[PDB]
Protein backbone atom coordinates (compact mmCIF):
# COMPACT_ATOMS: atom_id res chain seq x y z
CA UNK A 1 0.00 0.00 0.00
CA UNK A 2 1.13 3.05 -0.64
CA UNK A 3 1.26 6.46 1.38
CA UNK A 4 -0.01 9.91 0.34
CA UNK A 5 2.94 12.03 -0.02
CA UNK A 6 1.99 15.72 -0.44
CA UNK A 7 2.30 17.56 -3.51
CA UNK A 8 2.55 21.68 -4.18
CA UNK A 9 -0.75 23.18 -3.65
CA UNK A 10 -2.15 20.01 -1.70
CA UNK A 11 -4.68 21.70 0.91
CA UNK A 12 -3.84 18.43 3.93
CA UNK A 13 -5.76 17.51 7.77
CA UNK A 14 -3.02 16.39 10.29
CA UNK A 15 -2.03 17.18 14.11
CA UNK A 16 -0.51 20.04 15.48
CA UNK A 17 -5.84 15.46 22.58
CA UNK A 18 -6.89 16.26 19.27
CA UNK A 19 -4.64 19.46 17.51
CA UNK A 20 -5.41 18.43 13.82
CA UNK A 21 -6.31 21.52 11.79
CA UNK A 22 -5.47 21.73 7.91
CA UNK A 23 -2.97 23.42 5.98
CA UNK A 24 -1.68 23.81 2.34
CA UNK A 25 1.84 22.38 1.05
CA UNK A 26 4.15 24.95 -0.59
CA UNK A 27 6.74 22.26 -0.66
CA UNK A 28 7.53 20.15 -3.69
CA UNK A 29 6.80 16.85 -4.05
CA UNK A 30 10.21 15.71 -4.15
CA UNK A 31 11.63 17.44 -1.04
CA UNK A 32 8.33 16.31 0.76
CA UNK A 33 9.08 12.53 -0.02
CA UNK A 34 12.51 11.69 0.66
CA UNK A 35 12.68 14.48 3.89
CA UNK A 36 9.35 12.91 5.36
CA UNK A 37 9.00 17.12 5.35
CA UNK A 38 6.77 20.05 4.28
CA UNK A 39 6.50 23.60 3.90
CA UNK A 40 2.98 24.50 4.69
CA UNK A 41 1.11 27.20 5.82
CA UNK A 42 -2.14 26.52 8.39
CA UNK A 43 -5.59 27.66 7.13
CA UNK A 44 -8.73 28.12 9.43
CA UNK A 45 -12.56 28.96 8.99
CA UNK A 46 -12.15 32.21 11.12
CA UNK A 47 -11.09 35.07 9.60
CA UNK A 48 -9.59 38.02 11.52
CA UNK A 49 -8.81 39.97 8.33
CA UNK A 50 -4.97 40.05 8.72
CA UNK A 51 -3.25 41.33 5.78
CA UNK A 52 -1.05 38.05 5.08
CA UNK A 53 -4.24 36.04 5.03
CA UNK A 54 -5.39 34.70 1.60
CA UNK A 55 -8.76 33.59 1.10
CA UNK A 56 -9.28 29.87 -0.19
CA UNK A 57 -12.59 29.58 -2.01
CA UNK A 58 -14.22 26.40 -1.11
CA UNK A 59 -17.39 24.62 -3.06
CA UNK A 60 -19.27 24.64 0.58
CA UNK A 61 -17.81 26.20 2.76
CA UNK A 62 -14.86 28.76 3.02
CA UNK A 63 -12.30 29.64 5.27
CA UNK A 64 -8.27 31.66 4.93
CA UNK A 65 -5.05 30.17 4.98
CA UNK A 66 -2.56 32.64 7.32
CA UNK A 67 0.56 32.90 4.38
CA UNK A 68 3.07 34.75 7.18
CA UNK A 69 2.87 31.90 9.09
CA UNK A 70 4.69 29.56 6.77
CA UNK A 71 6.43 26.48 8.90
CA UNK A 72 8.04 23.27 8.44
CA UNK A 73 6.32 20.02 9.63
CA UNK A 74 7.12 16.18 9.32
CA UNK A 75 3.80 15.19 7.45
CA UNK A 76 4.68 11.36 7.23
CA UNK A 77 5.45 10.86 11.16
CA UNK A 78 2.53 13.44 11.38
CA UNK A 79 -0.59 11.29 9.42
CA UNK A 80 -1.21 14.02 7.02
CA UNK A 81 -3.63 13.45 4.76
CA UNK A 82 -5.00 15.11 1.47
CA UNK A 83 -8.18 17.28 1.63
CA UNK A 84 -7.97 18.45 -1.43
CA UNK A 85 -6.06 20.99 -3.62
CA UNK A 86 -6.07 24.61 -4.04
CA UNK A 87 -6.16 26.71 -7.51
CA UNK A 88 -2.76 28.04 -8.63
CA UNK A 89 -4.22 31.20 -8.45
CA UNK A 90 -4.49 31.03 -4.83
CA UNK A 91 -1.00 28.95 -4.64
CA UNK A 92 0.68 31.79 -5.97
CA UNK A 93 -0.91 34.74 -4.08
CA UNK A 94 0.76 32.78 -0.99
CA UNK A 95 3.04 32.81 -2.05
CA UNK A 96 3.64 36.52 -3.81
CA UNK A 97 3.06 37.42 0.08
CA UNK A 98 5.59 34.99 1.59
CA UNK A 99 7.77 36.60 -0.90
CA UNK A 100 7.11 39.97 0.62
CA UNK A 101 7.86 39.34 4.31
CA UNK A 102 11.49 37.66 2.67
CA UNK A 103 11.05 37.80 -1.27
CA UNK A 104 14.62 37.03 -3.53
CA UNK B 1 13.25 49.50 29.00
CA UNK B 2 11.80 48.01 25.88
CA UNK B 3 12.80 44.33 24.81
CA UNK B 4 14.64 43.47 22.21
CA UNK B 5 12.84 43.30 18.97
CA UNK B 6 14.38 40.62 16.47
CA UNK B 7 15.04 42.19 12.69
CA UNK B 8 16.26 41.01 9.41
CA UNK B 9 19.45 39.07 9.52
CA UNK B 10 19.45 38.64 13.29
CA UNK B 11 21.24 35.51 15.15
CA UNK B 12 18.81 35.15 17.89
CA UNK B 13 18.48 32.83 20.98
CA UNK B 14 15.24 30.99 21.70
CA UNK B 15 13.64 27.93 23.52
CA UNK B 16 12.27 25.25 21.11
CA UNK B 17 20.12 20.57 26.05
CA UNK B 18 21.40 22.10 22.77
CA UNK B 19 19.84 24.94 24.23
CA UNK B 20 16.84 24.68 21.89
CA UNK B 21 18.63 26.19 19.95
CA UNK B 22 19.39 29.80 18.00
CA UNK B 23 17.86 30.86 14.53
CA UNK B 24 18.30 33.38 12.13
CA UNK B 25 15.51 35.82 11.77
CA UNK B 26 13.82 36.27 8.12
CA UNK B 27 11.19 38.72 9.15
CA UNK B 28 11.02 42.35 9.18
CA UNK B 29 11.57 44.47 12.18
CA UNK B 30 7.77 45.51 11.92
CA UNK B 31 6.09 42.29 11.44
CA UNK B 32 8.42 41.07 14.72
CA UNK B 33 7.19 43.78 16.69
CA UNK B 34 3.49 44.42 15.48
CA UNK B 35 3.25 40.56 15.82
CA UNK B 36 4.97 39.29 18.68
CA UNK B 37 6.37 36.73 16.41
CA UNK B 38 8.62 35.81 13.39
CA UNK B 39 9.98 33.92 10.59
CA UNK B 40 13.39 32.14 11.50
CA UNK B 41 15.67 28.76 10.24
CA UNK B 42 16.91 27.02 13.13
CA UNK B 43 21.15 26.67 13.41
CA UNK B 44 23.00 23.43 14.25
CA UNK B 45 26.80 23.20 15.15
CA UNK B 46 26.70 19.70 13.84
CA UNK B 47 25.94 19.52 9.64
CA UNK B 48 25.29 16.50 7.81
CA UNK B 49 26.41 18.75 4.23
CA UNK B 50 22.85 18.55 2.93
CA UNK B 51 21.47 20.89 0.25
CA UNK B 52 19.60 23.32 2.33
CA UNK B 53 22.36 24.05 4.95
CA UNK B 54 24.18 27.34 4.81
CA UNK B 55 27.38 28.07 6.42
CA UNK B 56 27.73 30.94 8.55
CA UNK B 57 31.16 31.87 9.67
CA UNK B 58 31.84 32.87 12.89
CA UNK B 59 35.33 34.31 14.41
CA UNK B 60 36.24 31.59 17.24
CA UNK B 61 34.15 29.10 15.17
CA UNK B 62 31.35 28.14 12.24
CA UNK B 63 27.84 26.58 11.83
CA UNK B 64 24.85 25.97 9.80
CA UNK B 65 21.42 27.25 9.32
CA UNK B 66 19.15 24.88 7.91
CA UNK B 67 17.40 27.00 4.90
CA UNK B 68 13.99 23.97 4.43
CA UNK B 69 13.18 24.08 8.20
CA UNK B 70 12.09 28.00 7.95
CA UNK B 71 9.15 28.49 10.89
CA UNK B 72 6.62 30.82 12.65
CA UNK B 73 7.67 31.41 15.94
CA UNK B 74 6.51 33.55 18.30
CA UNK B 75 9.21 35.02 19.98
CA UNK B 76 8.20 37.44 22.40
CA UNK B 77 6.24 34.69 24.58
CA UNK B 78 9.22 32.44 23.77
CA UNK B 79 11.74 35.33 25.02
CA UNK B 80 14.64 35.31 22.10
CA UNK B 81 17.52 37.21 22.47
CA UNK B 82 20.08 38.87 20.08
CA UNK B 83 23.41 36.58 19.62
CA UNK B 84 24.78 38.72 16.47
CA UNK B 85 24.20 39.50 13.07
CA UNK B 86 24.41 36.60 10.09
CA UNK B 87 25.85 38.68 7.07
CA UNK B 88 24.59 40.01 4.05
CA UNK B 89 25.72 37.17 2.08
CA UNK B 90 24.71 34.50 4.42
CA UNK B 91 20.71 36.17 4.68
CA UNK B 92 21.02 36.10 1.11
CA UNK B 93 22.06 32.47 0.60
CA UNK B 94 19.96 31.54 2.89
CA UNK B 95 16.78 33.19 1.14
CA UNK B 96 17.86 31.73 -1.91
CA UNK B 97 17.58 28.17 -0.61
CA UNK B 98 13.95 28.85 0.09
CA UNK B 99 12.99 29.92 -2.72
CA UNK B 100 14.71 27.38 -4.31
CA UNK B 101 12.43 25.40 -2.11
CA UNK B 102 9.21 27.44 -3.24
CA UNK B 103 8.93 29.14 -6.50
NA1 LIG C 1 12.26 41.17 31.70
Amino acid sequence: VSRYVPDMGDLIWVDFQAGHRPAVVLSPFMYNNKTGMCLCVPCTTQSKGYPFEVVLSGQERDGVALADQVKSIAWRARGATKKGTVAPEELQLIKAKINVLIGL
